[PDB]
């Protein structure tokens, strides 16, 4: 029974301390999906986390349709990666890739193509584009052609991510983008293997796996997943029948560690009814587990101290805090957030977030 600042190894990704930092899209690419110098800095700021997952990054242009987010699919992309990523480990820290194809959630004046998803659906509200945010475009549903060719961008992700230094990878599965809309029954309609019971409503998951297992090696082989939230759309009526056999499928395959964003009953952006399968999903999941969301210093201590979770991921507490793991170890409060630049270009509300009182005030 741990606490935050124990170490702890994914896999052979010895982390220093139960505190990571969760994925955080912050649109600081250029129009290329090439990401830019000062991505660097943000994550070289923040290399005291035991763990950083990266942002979503795309793993070809169809999938990747938020505007300024970074891609890993090609040599440019990868060749900007290799020094935010040393950086981190100039200073000791360890750090993941998150694989990203955002599925329906996309819009066909960024990627050039049709929406694609497991049904031919059209999510609700509105998508952002280069010349803002414009009505969803009905998806595409994608065929079997269609998966070999993802299974390709997958692997090839996952081996450029390895080619960029990163530590491993993080398979995007929740959300409500790509894998997410077929594990869930709200989204996915399909009529052939890939829909109806939930053992088929995983076969895409499972694939995906796979395929990076294969490509990086299953020690290497992390995967996020919201099973009880209901994100852009995209809600399972049960959720205990798919994301608990999904889970187990993930032991079975050997993933080196799970993360569950799980929204609760009282949350700001994206909150639910349904409950947490986290207890459930512990019974069947036995390697490191990491639990995120409305987690405060003391609940995560709490999770550590109860033996339901082995790590903690934090969000918007990374965003204003790049000494997280400190303020935590010293008592000292925490910086709040500004969302007028989690989106936003440059520096401002991005790299200067000060750590101490050496700001304007040394
Ligand atoms: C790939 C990926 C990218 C994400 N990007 C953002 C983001 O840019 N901003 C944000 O508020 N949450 C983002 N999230 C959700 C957070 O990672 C996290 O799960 C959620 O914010 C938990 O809330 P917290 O920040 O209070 O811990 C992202 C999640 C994933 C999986």
């Amino acid at each position: 029974m741990p606490t935050l600042f124990d170490p702890i190894d994914f896999g052979p990704i010895h982390a220093k301390n139960r505190i990571v930092m969760s994925p955080l899209l912050r649109g600081r690419a250029d129009k290329e999906a090439v990401p830019a110098p000062i991505m660097a800095e943000y994550y070289a700021q923040r290399a005291s986390a035991g763990l950083i997952i990266t942002e979503a990054t795309g793993i070809s242009r169809e999938g990747l349709g938020w505007p300024f987010a970074p891609g890993i699919w090609s040599d440019a992309q990868v060749e900007a990666w290799k020094p935010i990523v040393a950086g981190v480990h100039a200073k000791g820290g360890k750090i993941v890739c998150q694989l990203w194809h955002m599925g329906r959630m996309v819009h066909s004046s960024v990627t050039g193509t049709q929406p694609v998803s497991s049904s031919a659906t059209t999510a609700p509200g509105e998508v952002h584009t280069y010349e803002g945010k414009k009505p969803f475009e009905q998806a595409r549903a994608i065929d079997a052609a269609d998966i070999s060719r993802i299974l390709n961008d997958y692997e090839n992700a996952a081996r450029n991510a390895i080619r960029a230094g990163f530590d491993g990878v993080q398979i995007h599965a929740a959300n409500g983008y790509l894998i997410d809309e077929f594990l869930r029954n709200g989204t996915n309609h399909r009529t052939d293997e890939y829909g109806g019971v939930p053992e088929n409503r995983i076969r895409f998951l499972k694939e995906v796996t796979e395929r990076v297992i294969a490509a990086i090696g299953a020690d290497r082989t992390g995967v996020r997943l919201s099973p009880n939230g209901d994100v852009w759309g995209c809600i399972d009526s049960a959720p205990e029948t798919v994301f608990v056999p999904a889970a187990k499928l993930l032991q079975d395959l050997g993933v080196a560690w799970l993360e569950l964003r799980e929204p609760g009953p009282n949350g700001d952006f994206m909150k639910t009814d349904q409950p947490k399968l986290s207890p459930q999903i512990r019974k069947v999941f036995l390697r490191p587990l990491v639990l995120n969301q409305d987690y405060t210093f003391e609940a995560a201590q709490t999770a550590l101290a109860e033996g339901k979770a082995d790590a903690i991921a934090f969000g918007r507490k990374f965003i204003s805090n790049p000494d997280l793991p400190e303020r935590f170890a010293r008592g000292i409060a925490l910086q709040p957030d500004d969302m007028k630049t989690w989106f936003s270009q440059g520096p401002e509300g991005y790299t200067d977030y000060p750590s101490a009182t050496s700001g304007p005030n040394n």
